[PDB]
């Protein structure tokens, strides 16, 4: 299958995000992975945002990209504003861990993120047959 | 200063969480820091409960302990169930639940950081006291 990295910060929401959502559209087309610079926790309303669209989320972590480093990728994505990659791409999003507000208000940022990711990612497996 | 080095396996919670505490609770008589084996990045729920405690926490960094082995450090308090400080004077052990294994919501999760937050507040506020 073709590789993807997404990469991300913390590894807590948009990489996570994009993760799961090119498992759900790519299928088995795609090996999928998604690390950040500095691994924190996957964020609580990344998963609730995830799972109100009957995605899994039980095998999400946050790991760092570090034990990666040697490993090769057929795309390595950017999804914040690697090394070996045959593709380097870059879609920024906006942080939906860093808008403030109520746990409503900010998951009305995770869900608008996620149905951003969700269009990029739909589009870009659409656009490789 | 009494210098004290709190430690735990990433610097993301516990040990930042006690930093704070002892840095209120000690005023300036404590030299107070907190440092992991395996840094990673200070989880948003650690901030939330000290911040609801009127605490600030924009001085929190996630931090590895290596540049700190050498150093003295009247007592390095580990609050996860570590390296040799050979200028340290006293090792003691506080074992905590972590609260980042904790799952579900944000709520429920915020929850246990708070149920840590109190235990840890509690510890150091009788520790500042002995003797």
């Amino acid at each position: 299958p073709v590789s993807v990295l997404f990469l991300c910060t913390g590894n807590t929401a948009r990489s996570q995000l994009a993760q799961v959502l090119l498992e759900h559209h790519g299928g088995g087309r795609y090996a999928v992975t998604s690390a950040g610079l500095e691994p924190g926790s996957v964020n609580p309303l990344t998963v609730q945002v995830l799972q109100e669209s009957g995605l899994p989320t039980g095998h999400l972590q946050a790991k760092g990209v570090r034990p990666l480093i040697a490993e090769h990728f057929t795309y390595v994505i950017t999804v914040c504003d690697f090394p070996n990659a045959t593709y380097r791409l870059h879609w920024p999003f906006e942080d939906p861990a860093a808008a403030t507000g109520s746990e409503e208000e900010r998951l009305a940022v995770f869900r608008h993120v996620r149905d951003e990711i969700d269009a990029r990612i739909q589009a870009w497996v659409a656009a490789r047959v």
